[PDB]
C-alpha cells in the first residue's frame, strides 16, 4: 500500500532542488554551488519505498547521487539503508546499511545499463528481519537480521547529490572533474508507505 511523496523538506540549498508536483518530479542539481538534499517530512517504521531515478548526464566523476533511508542525517549512531551511485562508474550502484552508526556492508552491483540513460526503478523493502533492494523489478540484494545489527529505528526517506571526491583520496567516487555541470538528477514517482508513518 503505497502513496506519492508530495510533502518534502529540503535540508540545504533549496535553490538546487526543484519540485514539480504536477509531473511527480523532484530534481537535484550539482554545480559550483554544491548540491542539495531532500527528505520526507515524516519518519516511517518499515515498508516499501520507491522512485524512478535518472542520474545526471556526462562525466559524473567524484559525485555521489543516491536514495536512502536514515534515522537522521548527520547522526553518528544512525540506522540507514542506501542506494549510492558512484559517479566515476555509472554502470554500477553501491548498496549498504548502517546499524547504530556502523556500516561496512557495501556491495557493488552491475546495473546492466547506464544509470543516466533514462528513468529506472529503485526500490527498498525494509522489514524487521529482511531488507531487499530491487532495480527494475528484480531483487539485487537481500539481507536478514542476524544479531550483528539491523535497521530498526524509524527512518526518513532521503536523497542527495554531493561531491564525495574527497573520500578515500578519490578512490570511492573518483576525482571531481565537473566538466558537464550542471548535473541534474531526476526523481519521479517517489512512493512511500501508506500505513507506517510514525509520530
Ligand atoms: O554549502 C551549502 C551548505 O553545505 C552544507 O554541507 C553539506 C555538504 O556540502 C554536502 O557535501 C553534504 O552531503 C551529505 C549528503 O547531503 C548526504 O545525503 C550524505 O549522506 C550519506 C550518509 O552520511 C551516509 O552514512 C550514507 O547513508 O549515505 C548517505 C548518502 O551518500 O552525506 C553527505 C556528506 O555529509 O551535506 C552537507 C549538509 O549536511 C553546510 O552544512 C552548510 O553550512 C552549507 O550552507
Ligand atoms: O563518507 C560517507 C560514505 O562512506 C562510505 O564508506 C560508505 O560506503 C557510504 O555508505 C557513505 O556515504
Amino acid at each position: 500500500e503505497a502513496q506519492p511523496l508530495k510533502f518534502i523538506a529540503v535540508d540545504y540549498c533549496p535553490e538546487s532542488c526543484t519540485h514539480s508536483p504536477e509531473s511527480s518530479t523532484i530534481t537535484l542539481t550539482f554545480d559550483h554551488r554544491g548540491g542539495s538534499r531532500w527528505r520526507s517530512t515524516t519518519r516511517f517504521q518499515y515498508g516499501t519505498f520507491s522512485s524512478l531515478i535518472q542520474c545526471p548526464k556526462g562525466n559524473t566523476s567524484g559525485l555521489n547521487f543516491n536514495i536512502y533511508l536514515s534515522s537522521l542525517e548527520g547522526d553518528k549512531s544512525q540506522d540507514a539503508i542506501d542506494f549510492e551511485f558512484l559517479g566515476k562508474d555509472k554502470r554500477i550502484v553501491q548498496t549498504n546499511y548502517y546499524t547504530a552508526g556502523t556500516g561496512n556492508r557495501e556491495a557493488i552491483h552491475d546495473l546492466g545499463f547506464d544509470c543516466s540513460d533514462g528513468f529506472h526503478e529503485y526500490v527498498i523493502k525494509w522489514g524487521p528481519d529482511l531488507i531487499q533492494w530491487l532495480i527494475d523489478g528484480k531483487v539485487i540484494r537481500s539481507v536478514r537480521a542476524d544479531g550483528e545489527g539491523f535497521p530498526q529505528k524509524p527512518m526518513f526517506l532521503y536523497a542527495s547529490v554531493w561531491d564525495a571526491s574527497y573520500i578515500d583520496e578519490g578512490r570511492w567516487t573518483g576525482p571531481y572533474v565537473g566538466c558537464d555541470a550542471p548535473y541534474i538528477c531526476l526523481y519521479k514517482n517517489v512512493n512511500v508507505p501508506v500505513g507506517t508513518a510514525v509520530e
